[PDB]
């Protein structure tokens, strides 16, 4: 099933397994490719962001291709990009205070700018 799949690497996969997933393209039927953040820097003060933005963009672009890339859907995978991101951030002990304070702090600003703009 085209659906059970994507949410199942969207919203239950760990990141590692979803860019094992992707660099296999598996299942084929699907939408793999990427602009990675979509302009906005990939590495933003260094952060890597790029694998959350991956997973961003194979849930706009999969629930495009598919039939439902609704408003609340949007939000379902934009609030899924914060939870990666905010996993990427919390990388940083213990010590990098610090870094995982200020990663977030970009990841709320990376957030808030697909919740106004990604409709487009």
């Amino acid at each position: 099933s085209p659906v059970s799949d994507t949410d199942r690497l969207l919203y239950s996969t760990a990141m590692p397994a979803f860019l094992t997933a992707k660099r296999n393209k598996n299942p084929g039927n699907l939408d793999w490719s990427d602009d990675g953040c979509s302009k906005s820097p990939d590495r933003p003060a260094g952060f890597n962001f790029l694998d959350s933005c991956k997973r961003h963009d194979f849930g706009y672009r999969n629930y495009k291709k598919q039939h439902r890339f609704t408003e609340a859907n949007r939000k379902r995978i934009d609030d899924n990009f914060k939870k990666d991101l905010y996993n990427e951030c919390a990388k940083y002990s213990g010590l990098e205070s610090w870094k995982g304070v200020a990663c977030r702090k970009i990841a709320n600003t990376y957030y808030d700018a697909v919740r106004t703009f990604g409709w487009l």
